[PDB]
Parts: structure tokens; C-alpha cells; sequence
């Protein structure tokens, strides 16, 4: 255990390797990975999208992509004022978790209804890849226009297309799974954060061997059954739950 | 099996290698069906240059496991990139290579090894993904490699096989050696049967 | 031993050759070198180290190899260095050279294309694989070996909420084992049990 | 409710510089947030 903390720092302090790999490795706890990657001076996104408008057999399409992983959602207005966008981007803020989106200086983007929305759903409005899957949409419309009657039918299943059909990149995954797996990742991080702070509102005073004095208040990272690891000086130390007391502290 | 492959590329138009991977056909029917439709790689690698503290850097990536190969130059002339060239073919099987529109990658030289080495040459969004990778790790440890050549390749070898992102967890160079072992498998196995 | 290599420098016209080599396949990697300090054989071992995944190097007790830059580079890259095939590749690499000879004007094109023949255009031995098909294939088996021990306690690690017979309440977090098409394999209070697809929901419950 | 409990017990202490049962006995706020209310005070300490 403790031979795999000095491991894992010797490991880090060659190659800067990332907590959920150390953890993997080397076999210890995540919040204690975390906090050698925490104690590093050289180691110190899943929630933006894109909007635009276009234009395709006379009728007005709106599309919204999520940029890292290429996820798009249309739309087919019925015309181009600031109710409708407004309308839009409710549904796209109900549906997926946005909190920063980016679009062009546009008269309908640049509105009282579109900023009311922003307000009510806190979200980030910033005026400047989408021009690229504009691009690529209408290829897949062209393509499969004789199966449809209407026009709202083939943006639809050029969406489906797009999404779930087109495979290709790194390890051969189409944008559902790379969006899923994204704010998948995101939340893992999060849940271990509030447990990592939740942790770290206490006080160990510990007993070295050999000796019959309390020493300095050193922070507790992980109170496992019969193991304590506590940093101090910017040391961790591993010792065992029957020389030590562990305390509230109201530090803030 | 291939009338499965007939209507899902009737609805859905997909390629003819996904289907071979989905439907376990042989991948000539596949590729007959792709050519039938009137409305219609683990041997492919990307190169790029860039500049770093006055240098040239030349960088090629194995595309389908993301499997990074740099090198320092002393020029941006054709002899050295199709020097370059030569040891990546002469390391990896190499047969498709993609660049862009540059200088240095239409020339004689380039071209003889290329026809030399039968490696298919096209020109025209992960290599600059690469280079940022490459970038970042490169300025994370600066301060422990006088020379920049020998920084450059210790960053090359955090890149491959300290570095285990992505959705499975595993490392490139992990994934470089069960795509071409797996493809070797099937070729042969697609040889027999 | 599937991550052993070999190393040794030769002379040829007057140059500086350095030839390392895969034992467990006859894998060839070689290099012109323009002297024979220290430095250029620790920049060899690096770029070598950097490709292909090197524990155990095998040496002669020459000059080159045992030095502080080849010290300190098989310290950074965790390399278990040893002193005591390579003369049979360096004839081998020889006689290629002499037959290609004639269509390169530098050695270097020569050396590299003498290394491009000998390692994907002999084929012999057994079942008629050439060395990078055996390389390839030797280091896919260990790694597949080592993974596989590592996935099982990976896919033992989720959490399992099912539901039994005329009871409308979900039960606690069994571990999942295996996962079929129709059925659910999972253990709960050291008792393995089969339920249907169709009463679990499995998920990795972060908290 | 108790939440202008806690704006009052914060300006209290912000005069007067109480301790924690004081001011969970006279403005009936949990102990908690009466600790943390000395808490965030750097010149007190909760004893
Ligand atoms: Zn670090
Ligand atoms: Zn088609
Ligand atoms: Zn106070």
C-alpha cells in the first residue's frame, strides 16, 4: 500500500501520468491519485454548442452542434424571428445540459426573447466546425431525398444518419456514444469531487512510534478500516487507526 | 447475410467495410454492393511539419489508433523528408499516406520513394489534435532534456505508452498492435474460407 | 522472453553501423551513426525504446555501451540492462546490402532499404511468417494474457439493482458477473443467481 | 422559519461577536449553521 503510494509518486514524478491510470496501476484509491495530481506545480469542454441558420429549398433550418463530439439537432423553422430561435433553444436546454453557447451576430440571436431564455436557463451567450456539418447535413439531404415527400422528414433522417450511422475517428464510434461517454466522464468527476471536499473537513493529531506525544494536525485524505492517510509538509504518511484521533475542524 | 447488407444499404447507405465488420461477409461482396448503388483502413497514416524553438518538426499518425512518430529536422528540403519517409516505411507496413498542400511533400524524391515503396499518395481534423497533444507534453517536460531532439523524444514516449485516454483505456501502442495482428487474422481467415 | 533485445555496432565502408534486434522474431531495427560516442548510442536506445517497448537489453562489454549517457537513459526509461544472433543479422544485413547495392548513391538509402527487405520480404521458417507478422503476433499474445487477468476484476465492478417474484420493490446492489442476451449471471450475499434481462437495471452508481 | 434567524444571528455576530449556543438558543437556528457562523469569523474560535 504504502510501497504503492511511493511508486505512484516516483511514477508521477517521471512521467505525469493521469489519477484514473495510477489508479489503475498501481492499486490505490482514487481520491488519494487525485490528490498527487492535486500536489503537482506543472499540472496547474463537455457543456458548449454551436447555433446556426441556413437556407434549403426555401425553407429556413436551424442547427445546433455540440462540439466536442459533433452531435447535431435540427430544426425547421417557420420563419426567422426571435420567438422561434427562442422556442428552439428552450427545447435544445431541456433536453441536453448547456451552459455556454456560442453563435454568430445575427439579428434573431441578438433579441430580447433569446436573452430572456439565456436568463431563465442560465446560460452563457458569446457572439463570434458548424459551417463544416452544414456542409455535410446537406450532402446526406441530396442523398436521400427520394425517400421522403415533405422536407422536414429528410432532415430528420439525415439526422439519424448522421448520428448513428456514420462511424469513423480515433476508435471507430459514431457521435452518440462520444457524447455519452463525454458527460458520462464529466459527472464521474464532479461526484468525486464533493466527495473529496466532504473528506477534507477534518484534523488528524497522530502518535509516531516510540514516543508519547501528539504530533502537528495533519490533513486526512482517506480513513479507510485500518489504515489513515494523512498529508503533512507535503509528505503522505499511512498509519494505522490505533495511534491516531481524528477531529472536526472549523478552519474555513 | 448479404441480403441483410442489400437493405441496410438501401435504407442507410453505409460503406462497404462496416458492413463486412457488422453482417461477416467477405469484403468483395461488400464492395460489389457499395459499386451497384448509383446514388454512392489500418494501413493509412497522415504527415504534417511544424515549427518548434526554430526547429522542424515532421510528424506522422497512424490514424485508426492514434500512434504518433516525430522526428527533428535540420531542413524543410525533400531528401530528408523522403528519408523520413523511407524509415517509416521501412518500420511500419505503410501503403496509404496523406498530406496537404505543401512544398517539400511534392518532389522527386518523395515521389521515388513512394513508387519504390508502392504507397499510395493523396493531399487535401486529428493531426492538429496531435500536435497539441504533442505540443503540451513536450512543454510539461522541458526542464528535464538539455537538447530539444531528446525532449522531443521522451514526449513521443509518454505520448505512446504512458497515456491510456479514450473511451476503452487502453494506450496506442496497445491499439496499433491488435488492429494490425486482428486485420492479419481476418485477411488470412478471409484467404482460406 | 517477448521484450528482450540485442544491440551492437559494425563497420561498414568506413562508416558506423548499429544494428538492434528483436531475438524471439529476427525483428531488425538498424542506424547509420556518424561516430561512436556515447550520446548517439543513448539517442539510439532512446528512439528504440520510444517505439517499440524495450525491458531487457542485451550487451557486449564494449566502450559505448557502458557510460553515464546509456546509464541515464536506461534509468529514465526503465530499462534492465545486461553484459555478456546479432553477427548471423549483421551478415545477413551484409550480404542484402551488397545485392541491393546498385540502386541507392548513399549507404543510408541502402541500410534502410536492406532493413525494409529483410523485414517484410523474407518469408520462411515455420508456418511461412516473415519477423514483423512474428513480432506482432507474439507481443498481441502476452498482452492479451496480462489484460484479460486485469478486465475480469474491470467487468466485476458494476452494480446491479434487480427485481424477484411478486415483490414490487428494487433490490440492493448485487455484483454483476457476466451479461448474456436473455439472462443476467450476478452475485448476491455469496449466492449466484440467473435473473432476466428484462428485471435488472446495471449501472456504475458514482457515489 | 429560520433563515432571517441567520441574517440576524450573522450581523449579531458581526457586533458583538457571540459564541455558537448563545446564538442557537436565542435566535432557534441549528447548531450547524451557528457553528459555521463563528466559523467564518477569522478573530473567533468555536470552543
Ligand atoms: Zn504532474
Ligand atoms: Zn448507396
Ligand atoms: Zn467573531
Amino acid at each position: 500500500f504504502l510501497d504503492g503510494i511511493e511508486k505512484a509518486q516516483e511514477e508521477h514524478e517521471k512521467y505525469h501520468n493521469n489519477w484514473r491510470a495510477m489508479a489503475e496501476d498501481f492499486q490505490i484509491p482514487q481520491v488519494v491519485a487525485k490528490e498527487i495530481v492535486a500536489q503537482c506545480p506543472k499540472c496547474q469542454s463537455p457543456k458548449t454548442w454551436q447555433m446556426d441558420c441556413t437556407h434549403l429549398e426555401g425553407k429556413v433550418i436551424i442547427v445546433a452542434v455540440h462540439v466536442a463530439s459533433g452531435y447535431i439537432e435540427a430544426e425547421v423553422l417557420p420563419a426567422e424571428t426571435g420567438k422561434e430561435t427562442a422556442h428552439f433553444l428552450l427545447k435544445l436546454a431541456a433536453r441536453w445540459p448547456v451552459k455556454h453557447l456560442h453563435t454568430d451576430n445575427g439579428d434573431n440571436f441578438t433579441s430580447s426573447a433569446v436573452q430572456a431564455v439565456c436568463w431563465w436557463a442560465q446560460i452563457e451567450h458569446t457572439f463570434g466546425v458548424v459551417e463544416s456539418m452544414n456542409h455535410q447535413l446537406k450532402t446526406i439531404i441530396t442523398q436521400i431525398r427520394d425517400q421522403a415527400e415533405k422536407i422536414e422528414t429528410a432532415v430528420q433522417m439525415a439526422v439519424l444518419i448522421h448520428n448513428f450511422k456514420r462511424k469513423g475517428g480515433i476508435g471507430g464510434y459514431s457521435a452518440g456514444e462520444r457524447i455519452i461517454d463525454i458527460i458520462a466522464s464529466d459527472l464521474q468527476t464532479t461526484k468525486l469531487q464533493n466527495q473529496i471536499s466532504k473528506i477534507q473537513n477534518f484534523r488528524v493529531y497522530f502518535r509516531e512510534g516510540r514516543d508519547q506525544q501528539w504530533k502537528g494536525p495533519a490533513t486526512l485524505i482517506w480513513k479507510g478500516e485500518g489504515a489513515v492517510v494523512i498529508q503533512d509538509g507535503q509528505d503522505l504518511k499511512v498509519v494505522p487507526r490505533r495511534k491516531c484521533k481524528i477531529i472536526k475542524d472549523y478552519g474555513r
